[PDB]
DNA sequence: GCATAGCTGTCAGCTATGC
DNA sequence: GCATAGCTGTCAGCTATGC
């Protein structure tokens, strides 16, 4: 439901914000971990609190091994018109070049600590992050975390969003009946998340190298 | 696929192996957590390594709102052969009694540490747990996680079992197509795993103390 | 014989459905 | 208008299905 179009010289996208258990999830991140919130029953703030808000948006890029997807299509819009240009994808292409580690290498680990709990003593779980964050208020997660589906651990790539960034203003009130919002996507943010996926897996380099390789 | 059934004194489940993404999956333990295997394609060692490989049991109680299903079941045929006692329960509801915390109640973190990775930095998720060790082998996990289709995170309980602990013995060999293995509960397995759940959080505390209630009258 | 479709943890928000 | 059924992140192991 992710609509990926271009409008006034810009990379425009329209999320559904009422999917919460969709890949385009609205979160509270507070303390740095994620929480959900229900759109359609609490009003959002309207004081500068709107900054704990964020839109967590597990971004596709490959359909039918077409490359023409979300992501993909963005970066191939992109490149259409412009914006986008051969030295900036010679960058990326040059910037994969030189990858050797990447997040899924990183091992979960079980720590122990001195607490107990009735008789039960306390452990923690620990997963790997990779994050980077943008100026304009955007961050990109990459989270070591269990297939949904499938049988082990994947790199997860989330784009995350905050509500401050898109229109309208969801200030003040409550989400409506499969509202959509817009967002300006800038193009920095999309070379940051194709460094993103390079560096979650080998397996995900090897797809955005041969999909930029085949645009230059 | 998780048939429960009392044989010589003794509470017996069989366990299905060869569905990694059922409810039962083969996990072997690695740096303190646990890593999926594939049975059907791996030659479990012949070795005495065989004590790290365990079963990881995300076990059930209640169906169709009554709680006579796997555990529940387990726990109603070891009070009824007398193998679990009124005293035994009276500890379990006076324990539940003095519950004022949940594992629940914990908060899940994200730490930030000095490492990067190609200009990422680096951050670590931690999720809390609360783990209670049996002398016979068996573990019992409580976890705070993700739910699988709903929203928001709740306490998983999984019961882990290490292959050395059931029949047939899988040493040496690799799965058979659909094969289950056999595994008798001790009792304090049963015990510490309602315990578990009395723990989890406040719901599941309502859950066990109604069940445990219903079963001495 | 051989390739793969199609199912696959104890659970909550939202809305199309059915009336 | 209202109560609720039934859908719901980018994916692998296993085995019955298809041929
Ligand atoms: N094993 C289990 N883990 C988490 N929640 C549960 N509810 C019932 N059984 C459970
Ligand atoms: N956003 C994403 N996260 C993880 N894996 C992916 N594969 C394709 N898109 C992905």
């Amino acid at each position: 439901e992710a609509s990926v179009s271009f409008e006034n010289g810009k990379i425009v996208v329209r999320l559904p914000i009422t999917r919460p258990t969709s890949k385009i999830r609205v979160k509270k991140i507070e303390n740095g971990v994620g929480i959900p919130v229900s759109t359609r029953k609490k009003s959002f703030p309207s004081d500068e609190n709107l900054r704990d808000y964020y839109i967590e948006w597990q971004i596709s890029y490959a359909r039918d091994g077409k490359y023409d997807y979300e992501l993909s299509r963005m970066v191939r819009l992109a490149h259409e018109h412009g914006i986008l240009t051969y030295n900036d994808i010679y960058e990326l292409l040059k910037f994969a070049d030189d990858v050797k580690s990447y997040l899924e290498d990183k091992g979960i680990r079980r720590e122990s600590t001195n607490e107990e709990l009735y008789g039960f003593n306390i452990y923690e779980d620990v997963y790997p992050v990779a994050k980077k964050e943008l100026p304009s208020g955007e961050f990109i997660g990459i989270v070591l975390k269990h297939a949904q589906r499938a049988v082990g651990y994947q790199s997860m790539v989330y784009v995350c969003i905050p509500l401050t960034n898109v229109e309208p203003s969801l200030a003040g009130r409550v989400a409506r009946r499969n509202e959509v919002v817009k967002y300006e996507v800038p193009v920095d943010l999309m070379k940051e998340l194709l460094k993103a996926f390079i560096i979650a897996s080998e397996t995900h380099k090897n797809d955005i190298v041969k999909f930029l390789r085949s645009i230059i």
